[PDB]
Parts: structure tokens; sequence; C-alpha cells
């Protein structure tokens, strides 16, 4: 009831393994070239990389499109590292799959009110560079830290905003 769940008696399926910023770095052109290639990238976790090629999207052409994506993939791996050191582990099956749609479910905190609205707004209309706050904020602040006011902005009435320059020390 949570999972919707369709057979495929062929796809064809691409694992890699290469196998922090030197990983980011590879991954990004794989990405380019799932992209390139107009293939479909499945999320799997753990560093492994996963392409599929025929599924969702039926090609005549499964198995060599991938053949093809597989063979850029490692003229890309080749070079692109480390000192002059990138090991990359590539696999290939063709046959029957099962994709589809799995039903999981999150928990996350999160927060609404008029002050989140407010601080929305002033964000969206604030000056680059700065830190806008309204006369609520500015109150709780005056004393502690030093602002400079902005003038009156229409926020979606018409409010004073300041600007945040720092602690005063």
């Amino acid at each position: 009831r949570n999972i919707i769940a369709d057979k495929y008696d062929e796809a064809s399926v691409l694992f890699a393994d290469i196998v922090v910023r030197f990983l980011d770095r590879l991954y990004s052109a794989f990405d380019e070239l799932v992209d390139q290639h107009g293939l479909e990238k499945i999320k799997v976790s753990g560093d492994s990389y996963m392409v599929v090629s025929g599924v969702p999207r039926p090609r005549p052409d499964h198995t060599q499109a991938l053949a093809d994506f597989a063979l850029d993939m490692t003229n890309v791996a080749a070079q692109l590292d480390p000192r002059g050191n990138v090991p990359l582990r590539v696999g290939l099956a063709t046959g029957p799959v099962v994709a589809g749609v799995v039903g999981s479910r999150r928990f996350f905190y999160d927060v609404w009110g008029d002050a989140v609205n407010v601080a929305s707004r002033m964000e969206s209309t604030d000056s680059v560079g700065q830190i806008q706050v309204p006369d609520e904020v500015y109150e709780r602040l005056k004393d502690d830290f030093v602002l400079r006011e902005r003038g009156h902005i229409n926020v979606k009435g018409v409010m004073r905003t300041w600007y945040l320059i720092g602690r005063k020390v």
C-alpha cells in the first residue's frame, strides 16, 4: 500500500564506484553525463553510483545506450586526482527489473506565524550585504547592538527597517 511497483521484462543497469571535495567533483560530471545521454540516475545509499536505461522510459537501444554512457564515464574518470592518483569500478547488466515509487515518511521541525512572514519579506527586500530588521527586533538589540535605520518599505503595510551593523565593542 506504500509502494507503486511495475515489472519491466528488460532494462539496463549500471553501478559505478570510485572507489570530500574530489567525490563531488566527479559526480557532477557523471550527473552531466546522465543528462547528456538522457538516462536516469537512481538514488542509492552510501557513495555508490547507479544509472538505469530503458526505465521508466523504454528504449529499443537501452543496453547500448548504457554501454555508451559507461564508456564516457570511464573516459571522464580517466582524467580528472589526489596527488597524481581515480580508481573507478563499473558494472553493467541487462534483464528484468521492478521500478517505481516508495512512499516513505519524514518528520521535520517547522515554524509558522507573522514573524516568519515578516522575516521572509525582510530577506527578500534586503539590501545586498546587509541584515535587515523590523522595529521589534531593533528594540531588542539597540542596547547591545549597533544598528542604522533604512527607512520605510511597503511589506506585502509600511514598516521601518534597520540594518544590523554589529555588536558593541
